[PDB]
RNA sequence: ACAU
DNA sequence: CGATGT
C-alpha cells in the first residue's frame, strides 16, 4: 500500500539476458548508492536479481540494519525464501563466475540468519524501482 | 497470466 | 522483437 522509505532498493542490470550482468543497492529514500558488483561477463536477469537480494542481506547484517529490502523480481525474492536459485543457465566454462556467485550466495544463506523482510517494490503502482538502471 |  | 522465471 504504501512504500517504506527506510529501506534498501536493489536492482540487476544486463547487457543482453544472458549477457553481462551487475547489481547495485540505493537507499530508497535518497537513491544514494550503497554497493555496486562489478559486471559478470555472462548470467541471467534473474540470478542478478538473487545476488542482489543475498548482498543486501550480508550489507544489512554486517551493519546491524534491521531495514527491510526491496526488490522487483518476484523470481528471486521466491529463491532467497527457499534458499535455492532455479535457474536454467547451462554451466559451462562460459557461465562459471555467476554460477560460483550463485553458488557461494546459496552457501551463505544456508550459514547464516536474518529477520531482513523480503518485500516486493510494486512497480505497477510506484513507477521503478529506485536501484533500477534506466536501461529499458 | 504474473513478475522481470 | 528476444530472453529469464513461477
Ligand atoms: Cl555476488
Ligand atoms: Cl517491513
Ligand atoms: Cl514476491
Ligand atoms: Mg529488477
Ligand atoms: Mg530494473
Ligand atoms: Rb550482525
Ligand atoms: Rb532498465
Ligand atoms: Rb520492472
Ligand atoms: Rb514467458
Amino acid at each position: 500500500e504504501e512504500i517504506i522509505w527506510e529501506s534498501l532498493s536493489v536492482d540487476v542490470g544486463s547487457q543482453g539476458n544472458p549477457g553481462i550482468v551487475e547489481y547495485k543497492g540505493v537507499d530508497t529514500k535518497t537513491g544514494e548508492v550503497l554497493f555496486e558488483r562489478e559486471p559478470i561477463p555472462i548470467g541471467t536477469n534473474n540470478m542478478g536479481e538473487f545476488l542482489a537480494i543475498v548482498h543486501g542481506l550480508r550489507y544489512l547484517k554486517e551493519r546491524n540494519s534491521r531495514k527491510p529490502i526491496y526488490s522487483d523480481s518476484q523470481t528471486a525474492i521466491k529463491w532467497v525464501k527457499d534458499k535455492k536459485a532455479k535457474s536454467t543457465l547451462v554451466r559451462n566454462e562460459e557461465t562459471a563466475l555467476i554460477w560460483k556467485l550463485v553458488d557461494e550466495a546459496e552457501e551463505w544463506l544456508n550459514t547464516h540468519t536474518y529477520e531482513t523482510p523480503i518485500l516486493k517494490w510494486q512497480t505497477d503502482k510506484w513507477g521503478e524501482i529506485k536501484a533500477d538502471y534506466g536501461r529499458k
